[PDB]
């Protein structure tokens, strides 16, 4: 069959509040940002299509889904590889090179370590 | 010429504390470790054999050479890369990669980030 108003009986039988669209015959859902199916039935799995990048954990939640990051990436799919020299933290003209949540130094003549910090022009003795 | 004993005349002709040793028509130094030359004039340059590993910085000092090490290395030659997973800094079974001056630790599924911290089987929700 059948002739009936579905969406007018009661109880909405669209799920997770799709609204109810009568039809002749049958009705049809129209679902809200993050369900599937006849009856709004499925949460989709956001996670399906791999968005994550650099190796982060997918967390599939309502209409959405979050990025865990590795360390040293950031952004909603963890493309943002984190610019760690940003503050240009070496030391004595030093040039800084940046790499994964952390960050080198490439001290000039005469100074070492991390920072640049150690003058060896300094070792006046 | 010529016969005469030149340890015998006064000052030591040996510098930086040689010893003086008689010869017929000469004399020879027996010189302190470090000095080189037939009085002993010369400091020798300990460093002129590039002893220092590692881009290292070399001291040429009395009697021996002292090696500036670049982070991360140790020794007399800095030939010795610290071991920066001897401490075992990894939490959750996760598994320590010596690097220079850091290391990394590779965790296993559900756990990130620098020494494992991060539960994510704990992301109940
Ligand atoms: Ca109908
Ligand atoms: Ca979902
Ligand atoms: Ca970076
Ligand atoms: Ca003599
Ligand atoms: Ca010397
Ligand atoms: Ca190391």
């Amino acid at each position: 069959a059948q002739d009936v108003d579905e969406c007018s009986l009661g109880a909405n039988p669209c799920e997770h509040a799709g609204k109810c669209i009568n039809t002749l015959g049958s009705f049809e859902c129209q679902c809200l940002q993050g369900y599937t199916g006849p009856r709004c039935e499925i949460d989709v799995n956001e996670c399906v299509s791999n968005p994550c990048q650099n190796d982060a954990a997918c967390l599939d939640q309502i209409g959405e889904f979050q990025c865990i990051c590795m360390p040293g990436y950031e952004g909603v799919h963890c493309e943002v590889n984190t610019d760690e020299c940003a503050s240009s933290p070496c030391l004595h003209n030093g040039r800084c090179l940046d790499k994964i949540n952390e960050f080198q130094c490439e001290c000039p003549t005469g100074f070492t370590g991390h920072l640049c910090q150690v003058d060896l022009h300094h070792i006046l003795d």
